[PDB]
C-alpha cells in the first residue's frame, strides 16, 4: 500500500519528512501536548489526512489499476503498558475519507494521563499486511 | 465480497430491503429491538441475521469465506466495546449472528432498534454487496 | 498461510502436536496458555505463549511508491468474552522479521483476580486473508 498523505501544519509536515525508524504498519505521531481525562475518550487529532493506493484487485460483486482502498488504525503494542485502549477496537478508514485521522483513545484509569509530541500510540496497516510507502503531497 | 443474508423476521427485513446508509468496504447491521445493557457487563445481542460470504477462489498456501465483525467508527462516543475485539467468523457458521457488546461504565445503557453500531467486513478490506434470502444451503 | 512454530519447551511442544481443536478448514489456529497464573484485578498482565513463529504464503504483487515469510494477526478468541479479559492491543500485528516469542497482552478488568489454567484458549493466530492455516512444528 502507498499512502498520500497532507500534514495539517508546518510543525507536522518536519516530524514525518525525518520518520526515522521505518513493515507493515506506519506509526502515526501524537502531533501536540495534551492530558485526557481520567474514564473517559478523547478524540486525539493526528494532525494529518491521507489516502491509500493499492493495485486493483478482481474480487466478487452482486476504473483504474491502481484503486483508492480502505485502511486499517490498529493500536501500536505500546498501548498495554499505558492505560489507553483504542476505543473502536481497529479503525477502519473508508476509502472516500478526507478529514484528518483521528485516534480515539480510551482512557481506562482514574487519573488523567499525558501524551506528548512525538509518542506513538498508533499505526496504519493495510488489509493485505503488506509493506506500506508514504509521500508527503499538498493536496 | 458478497453477503447473502436471511432476516430472522419481518420488521428486519424491512430495514435491510430500504437499507439507507450502505452505498461500502463496510456493512451496517441493525440494532434489532431496544435492550438496557447492564453496567460494567457483557452482554450478547442478537442481530435478527444469518449471513454467509462468498468470494472468487484465491491459491493460498466462488466459495464460502471468513469475514469479520468490526465496531462501528460512531460507538466510539459510546461506553460500547467489542468484547472479542473484532468478530472473527468462520466460514462454515451459519448461526444468529450476534455482538458481544461490553458496557463498561457504570450506569445501565440504552440501544434502540435501528442503532448501528457494528458492521461487516471482508478481509480483503474490498467493496461488499448483499442479498436477501429466505434460506442457506444447509442440507 | 502457512506456519513454522518453534515451541520453547518440551510440555508446550506437547500441546502442539496433539493439538486438539483446529480442524482443517479454519481460519483461526488457536494457542493455548502455557501455565497457570493468576491476573491481579484492573491491570494488565503480559502472558507468554512458549512459542516463537513465522508465516509463509504465495508472494504477490502489491503498491509501492516463491514463498515468501509474511506479517500475520493475534486475536482473541470468541471465548474470551466470557471472561474480563480483553487484549489491551485489540489485534496484535506480527511483523514478518519477529523471531521472539508469541506474547499475549491481557487486561483483567475485574474487581477479582482471574486464574488462567493450562490448556486453556483464549487467542488465536490469523492470516490478512483470513485463509485457513496450516502449522508444523520446527526447531529452527
Ligand atoms: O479510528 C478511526 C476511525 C475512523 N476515522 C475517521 C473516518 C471516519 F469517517 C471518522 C469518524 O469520526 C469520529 C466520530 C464520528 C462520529 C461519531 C463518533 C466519532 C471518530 C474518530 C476516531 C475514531 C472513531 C470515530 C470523529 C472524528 C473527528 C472528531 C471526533 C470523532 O473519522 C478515524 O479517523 N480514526
Ligand atoms: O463477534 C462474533 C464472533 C463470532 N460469532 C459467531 C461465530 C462463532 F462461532 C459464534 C460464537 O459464539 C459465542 C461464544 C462462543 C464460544 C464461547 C463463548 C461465546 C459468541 C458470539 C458472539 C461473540 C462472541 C462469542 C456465543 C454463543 C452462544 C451465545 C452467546 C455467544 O458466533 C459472532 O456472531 N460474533
Ligand atoms: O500481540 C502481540 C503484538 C506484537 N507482538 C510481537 C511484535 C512486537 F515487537 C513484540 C512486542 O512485545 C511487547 C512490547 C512492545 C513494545 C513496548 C512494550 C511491549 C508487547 C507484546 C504484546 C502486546 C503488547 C506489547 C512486549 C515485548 C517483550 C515483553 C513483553 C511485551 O511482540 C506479540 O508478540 N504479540
Amino acid at each position: 500500500m502507498h499512502l498520500k498523505i497532507v500534514c495539517l501544519s508546518d510543525e507536522v509536515r518536519e516530524m514525518y519528512k525525518n520518520h526515522k525508524t521505518h513493515d507493515s504498519g506506519l506509526d502515526l505521531f501524537i502531533v501536540k501536548d495534551e492530558v485526557l481525562k481520567p474514564k473517559s475518550t478523547t478524540f486525539v487529532k493526528l494532525g494529518i489526512k491521507a489516502i491509500a493506493l493499492q493495485y486493483k484487485s478482481n474480487y466478487y460483486y452482486k476504473k483504474s489499476n491502481i484503486v483508492n482502498t480502505s485502511f486499517l488504525l490498529f493500536p501500536r503494542s505500546s498501548i498495554s503498558k499505558t492505560p489507553l485502549r483504542l476505543a473502536n477496537s481497529i479503525g477502519l478508514i473508508d476509502a472516500g475519507y478526507r478529514g484528518e485521522i483521528i485516534a480515539a483513545l480510551d482512557n481506562t484509569s482514574d487519573q488523567e494521563y499525558h501524551i506528548k509530541k512525538n509518542d506513538k500510540l498508533v499505526q496504519l496497516v493495510s488489509f493485505t499486511g503488506e509493506p506500506l510507502s508514504f509521500e508527503l503531497v499538498e493536496e
